[PDB]
């Protein structure tokens, strides 16, 4: 007898502009206005360590603006034409908005909007609909994913020391994590992490050592060797009263793409050690029997799929090995990984793909051949927490989201604490069970 | 005939969580909810060079728990006392409700419940009562503070060289800013300053220094003296095309409390250099006449009021002086300082003192008596991006909030861009001219 306004689920206006990310780069925000008065609001984050498949960021290129980072052409893509085709549809059927844009695009890698200006425009869009539907986002998107009412709480990985492209030090790895797997909430997880990340800053400081940070908060100091960044974090682990292993264990993203160089691995902060797929893979299995390291996340490069091969059958049954820039949470490319032996996780980035309907399509794919999946930030944050809710929502398991420090990192940590408060018992936290070879 | 839900702005519920700083340290974060189904939602800041005058961070001592600073019992003071003083009372009276807050914690410091949970409520109920009125943030604080309809978008002070106890290196003053004074909107300055602080990366690159950041977001490189961090900021500013003095403009801020010691100013990364109030203004003045530095906050000692009296006599005519620690954002104390000529600007955080009615207080008692008021971030900052709204509702002028890095920091310039989109030539960027001595 009353249509209430939730049923007013038409688009009616969509705003784009841009914002400043967490180091200081522009990157496109979008607002999604509904009929029955409902908003959403987004914004894309950036990388620094881009796989060479990854949709595209369309960034303007005038040195005059600033020095050629400027997002104003995704901005009046968000403005012009795909507000013009958004117009008038229905903000809760998210696989038909993604799909009149990633189709007004006509492109393949999203290069004529930019992954930046659709993905933007289909997270607030998510947004929107929720709260046309009376939910919260984490909500919305279960039943978005096909799983209704599923959710649990991820463990996450923590990336306390950070290298590589993240920091100006001399570490060639780019991700040294930790694991609360003896957590029972993940509010108490961040808490370990947060008691581990201070007690490291002393361990740091004891040895002399800078405790200043990298992009993802956690320190940068230079270190003797790449192994030596897990001797420290042991030693702080044990310093804050806990158990490596049991309480604690380890997971490292080596972004290898970035130290790849003439058909080698070359490790420039240990003197430019040299190695080829095979020998960087025993480097890797011989830090794992040192210290509980269980996942090791883009161990080889990108384009090197015999390796990732070879390293899946030595390494793979005992130990997660993540694909990130192997497969750009992309299924056309994940899927050739699974029909080949190639990785047994893969690392969730919204825009590496562009939209959130295929990011869904590639957690699906992984899930269905007992692949782990990995919600995961960009180094590029902005204080948005998109990725908490879909963490949750899609019962990933799993989250790679930065140190206990920066608000572009802790802001998801909060939203994690916000929605265990809401859901408790209703989202469960499963510890070490979820990653892959542990369960 | 028909009553809107927006009338219904009585409190209803009150619940206060336990969340994670941008240093990893809990704070309180409470949310107001009110009859009409309206809700806000806002989180206390948390300092570490703080003032000895500042109302009661209020934390746990529990050893088991992240390292002492557990904020348990101010999350408990919101969850019981507070939330039920409050239920029942109009959010859109915000002094009525830091009145009955004020006046049930009952101490001159706010040592009972602490300041981080009277605060955390304080500025959630106002945005409560914002979206009650049907009203952005800004807009209804420029109601609370008498000052309808009447705005401007502040001239950022952003502390690119981080020290003193905000960073592990040799730098003694604990920030160095820029200010874009020739921008003529705040995108612009936002802009600017996002230019300069990447070209500054690449200058401290080429002399072989760290371009890790600190707590706010700013370099933390050594140094080889302090005054160093203005000569790198300088090469900075001319390498992106930009004019030092008419484009942009230099700030400091001492923190010297931090380096007072057995009643002297001791340079800890210069040697151990020591110095009276009077020789330590000296050493300010000259630094003035070799770079456009258009203001120095808390030049001495928060105790040292009569070497302030005579730094404000030396150096006020030209230079704006921002007491801090000076003043903790504490009308009783500010009204001493106007009375005796002590500085002529304040830093205005209301973590300070614990209330946005008293911080409006330190506000209006500033502007009377002729002193800017400058906005302040803490630099344990959360994702909350209220001041950001307050110096725009305020019309304060001025914002010191960070480094254009750490979204700590980027959340509150991000929100004055998308203040200044929908409020246009309704809030000016005042440049220069808002700045003490201009
Ligand atoms: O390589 C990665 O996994 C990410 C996240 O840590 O960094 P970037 O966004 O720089 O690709
Ligand atoms: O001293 C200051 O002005 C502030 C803001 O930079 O720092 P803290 O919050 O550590 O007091
Ligand atoms: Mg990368
Ligand atoms: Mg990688
Ligand atoms: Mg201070
Ligand atoms: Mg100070």
């Amino acid at each position: 007898q009353q249509m209430g306004r939730g049923s007013m689920s038409k688009i009616v206006k969509i705003i784009g502009r841009e914002i400043i990310d967490s180091r200081g780069n522009p990157t496109v925000e979008a607002e999604v206005h509904l009929e029955g008065g409902f908003v959403g609001m987004a914004a894309a984050p950036s990388g620094a360590s881009t796989g060479s498949r990854e949709a595209l960021e369309l960034r303007d290129g005038d040195k005059s603006r600033f020095l050629g980072k400027g997002v104003t052409k995704a901005v009046a893509a968000v403005n012009g034409p795909i507000a013009q085709a958004l117009i008038g549809k229905d903000a809760k059927d998210q696989a038909g908005i993604d799909k009149i844009m990633i189709d007004l695009d006509g492109t393949e890698n999203k290069s004529k909007f930019g992954a930046n200006a659709i993905l933007a425009v289909s997270l607030a869009n998510a947004k929107a609909a929720a709260a046309a539907k009376g939910m919260p986002l984490y909500e919305h998107i279960a039943e978005l994913n096909g799983t209704p009412g599923k959710y649990s709480m991820p463990v996450p990985m923590m990336n306390i020391i950070n290298g590589g492209e993240h920091a100006d030090n001399n570490v060639d790895i780019q991700e040294f994590m930790i694991q609360p797997v003896g957590a029972k909430t993940v509010k108490e997880a961040i808490r370990m992490g947060s008691e581990v990340f201070h007690h490291l800053a002393k361990v740091l400081k004891a040895k002399g050592m800078n405790t200043a940070v990298g992009d993802e908060g956690g320190y940068a100091p230079n270190l003797g060797s790449n192994a030596e960044a897990l001797a420290v974090i042991a030693e702080a682990v044990k310093a804050a009263g806990y158990e490596l292993g049991k309480d604690i264990t380890l997971a490292m993203d080596c972004a290898a793409s970035e130290f790849y160089k003439d058909g080698k691995y070359v490790l420039a902060g240990e003197g430019n050690k040299a190695f080829t797929s095979e020998e960087f893979t025993h480097f890797l299995e011989e830090l794992t029997k040192q210290y509980p390291i269980v996942s090791i996340e883009d161990g080889l490069d990108e384009s090197d799929w015999d390796g990732f091969a070879y390293q899946t059958k030595v390494l793979g049954d005992k130990i997660q090995l993540v694909g990130d820039d192997l497969f750009v949470t992309n299924t056309k490319i994940l899927k050739e990984g699974i029909e080949k032996g190639i990785a047994n996780s893969i690392l969730i980035k919204f825009n590496q793909i562009g939209s959130l309907t295929e990011t869904l399509a590639a957690i699906k794919m992984a899930k269905d051949a007992g692949y782990t999946a990995v919600i995961s930030h960009r180094s590029g944050e902005t204080e948005d927490a998109t990725i908490a809710d879909l963490a949750v929502g899609t019962a990933a398991g799993q989250i790679k989201t930065g140190s206990m420090s920066r608000s572009d990192r802790v802001a998801k940590y909060n939203q994690l604490i916000r929605i265990e408060e809401a859901l408790g018992e209703k989202a469960p936290y499963n510890g070490r069970k979820e990653i892959k070879g542990q369960a």
